[PDB]
DNA sequence: ATCTGGGGCGGGTTTTCCTCGAA
RNA sequence: AUUGAAAGUUCUGUUUCGAAGAAAACCCGCCUCAGAUU
């Protein structure tokens, strides 16, 4: 299991929408609980959505997968997530439905092998026999820190025009500013598993066979997000992000570090790991931390400098 | 016994759900009645469910039991907390129903030695001769602080769309953010205890010796309630949970402590402590807190830095 | 006697329950009839049985005396409360039927003698010589305050679901919360005292040894009613309690002081109380008060901080 | 400080289960 | 002060035990506030 918690800093920025009034275009904006010193206090604050970057993974994951070999499913060769919701992508596929329960861990196995996203990312087929498969990747809204008496984010709207000849053409456009956070999961000791019970049935060889290159290749695409590759509207509104703060840690034991949202944070995750492992009887707990900030850090735990390091002390 | 009462600050979250309408989702909504500067109020409020906390809660148990060599029963090998309910049930693992009140002994021991899950959590089984075991582990609704006039919470919904090549896919989710308290229950002096009352019938001997090992099982599995590990749609709306104050108490006799509403619930909770003892004549009485929002605490007292520890010296 | 009046605040509760409907548990509820300003309207509202409450009390009661050393029948002991109502029930404690009006009294006393509950709570035999005997405590049903015109209280229900692999499940509850009140009698002048008329039978004098132990006893199990130990369904909806005002009066003269329905109900009680001294040529009268939601109280009164102080005080 | 422009379109949810028993 | 006068149908009892609405998904693909002035 590697969890994490990053703290990304993003100034004139859109990168997702709600919906329009008129002819504005809608940030997405979230309520949140502060607390100050006289007390707690109900703010409004832009927000990021939570299925804006498993779309962004999960795109990374296909190329890297076409790129190196690993099957790929053919609706999801374009970069459409339907997976295998309903019987059209089922019939365009080339799969059978599941006849009872018994035989459902057959059309598990099956789907789990044309498919790799449908693997990494877990899937739902509603019908007659239902399957479902969780995801192996865990995310959550971006958020930005609600630390001290002032949230550190700013939204505004700006103007704008479509030049023409012939006049018979305005827009207004949202644009935030702020110090995002947010944290992710990942649990690699369950990759290419099935997730159904029943009887050992045949192909599983060929997912023993692949499973280390399937994490390997599940590993290797975090990088997309924590590089800053994600989000719409990137064309004309290319955002200018830049890494602060990062803490990454590598168990055997369900885990979760400190959030972002104040100054100390790497301090008590770190403090928290070796008691952890201590209680629950763990066998491996590793952390990496990088910084840039200047923030109280500890002691006995990796200083990297960059993010690419990262990725490939993971895959070692 | 082991009595406590917990806050926790949520942000941004969707844990609980039930029934839909249209194409929303629905957060789980309750009526609390409210003491204001002018009187009494009904208001609607989220809430999270007590029956999320104990599945967590048995899960938990179910992993370090099977981990550490206790019996685990086969459906709940799977999460399946059918327990000795139903007559498939019972068949599937293989014990004869009972007869007679007077074999309703043998029938506890056989299913206790059988599946810790059905020892630590209770059971019922219904039929000629009805068996209940009531649960050694008490849990409530999650509510947010009824503290003053203003509820620190806030319910929104939130618009999600599913792309496609081929329109011919849209849906809306609803978010909270609010300030949770509950507070929970144990006693690890009736595990590994029959409660039916007849006979000594053999296999209790075995019963008797596990018993420090499943009381050891049954403190440590409360550190997944206490961590923040529990609810549902955790994979694209993982919350950011904190704690900002946590009372446990250890006793000999029946002891609850205050709700966790008031601004000052420890203060008032270690006074009431201090004299229960001596009007109940007891002879062990232990307070353990956690302090991070700066409340009046009083003086004498346990102040920790974790979970962590909290569960470390509850188990010594 | 002492007499009193409690006023509690219950939020998400499910304390008591009826006959079920399809996958629906129901809430007990009640006609009021109350006077608003237009006139006398009927309204239905929760309702929680006072019997719930006399069996935590005696529940309590039992333990407290077998922790103490005074004697507990036999079935009692299991908490079944049948007492010596039917044939059986004497038949397993060992105890002979009356003969004739003349040998009732005899009966009473060894009754008396083998278990505390029977003496406190009273008992019934139907037969041939009938022996009745009244409780020395009475209590009444929960109301919630039926101050002004906006009865605070509502009543919901809830939806929930037994996770399974293999579909072949699905119950609602209802839950409740309120401001609820409730008044109780106690009578310590006739415990440990025969209620039936007749000659003298020996072992009234063991009756009259312990005489103290009894009621020091029966004043100790009133912490639990003042405490918030009763009701059922605790497992899994624990209570959310907390006790706002209550007024506790101990007299030598019959006395029943205001119902807890408005916010001035300790001042005309504590003025009643003082003219009732006067009037029925009584000789003590004391009155205690615990004040928690800043209502008006008067002049000349005691106020104290807790519940422990004021059973403490009771006693000595 | 004088004008003129002030949005267009595709999508607006699918499944599985709807209480057991003692009085 | 009347078919009136004289009377309690009263005592004893829990609806209690247990069960996650859970799994899957992008609001996104195009546009300039431009021309003249001490």
């Amino acid at each position: 299991m590697i969890s994490g918690s990053v703290r990304f800093l993003v100034n004139l920025e859109s990168l997702n929408g709600v919906e329009s009034i008129g002819n504005l275009t809608k940030h997405r904006t979230a309520p949140v609980v502060l607390k100050t010193s006289t007390g707690y206090l109900v703010r409004y604050v832009p927000v990021i959505s939570g299925e804006a970057l498993a779309h962004a993974y999960q795109a990374s994951l296909v190329d890297i997968a076409k790129k190196e070999g690993l099957p790929v499913g053919s609706l999801s060769s374009q970069y459409e997530f339907i997976k295998f919701s309903t019987d059209e992508a089922l019939k365009i596929e080339g799969i059978k439905e599941p006849k009872d329960y018994n035989d459902a861990r057959r059309f598990e196995v099956e789907v789990m092998l044309k498919d790799v996203i449908a693997d990494v990312g877990g899937f739902m087929y509603a019908g007659g026999a239902p399957v479902r498969r969780t995801s192996r990747i865990k995310l959550g809204y971006m958020i930005p820190a609600l630390r001290g008496d002032e949230i550190p984010a700013q939204l505004e709207a700006q103007f704008h025009v479509r030049f023409s000849n012939k006049p018979v053409a305005i827009f207004n456009v949202e644009v935030s500013s702020a110090l995002y956070t947010f944290s992710f999961e990942l649990d690699e000791d369950l990759i290419a598993v099935p997730s159904t019970f029943g009887e050992k049935v045949k192909g599983e060889e060929e997912l023993e066979r692949q499973k280390a290159k399937r994490v390997k290749s599940a590993i290797k695409a975090l990088y997309s997000l924590l590089s800053g590759n994600f989000g719409g509207k990137r064309s004309r509104f290319l955002p200018s992000m830049k890494l602060m703060s990062l803490v990454v840690t590598k168990t055997d034991f369900p885990f979760m570090p400190e959030p972002a949202h104040d100054d100390d944070y790497i301090k008590t995750t770190i403090m928290r790991l070796g008691k952890a492992k201590g209680v629950l009887n763990g066998n491996l707990a590793k952390a990496y931390v990088i910084n840039n900030e200047g923030i109280e850090v500890g002691e006995g735990v990796t200083v990297l400098s960059t993010v690419e390091d990262l990725v490939v002390k993971l895959e070692e």
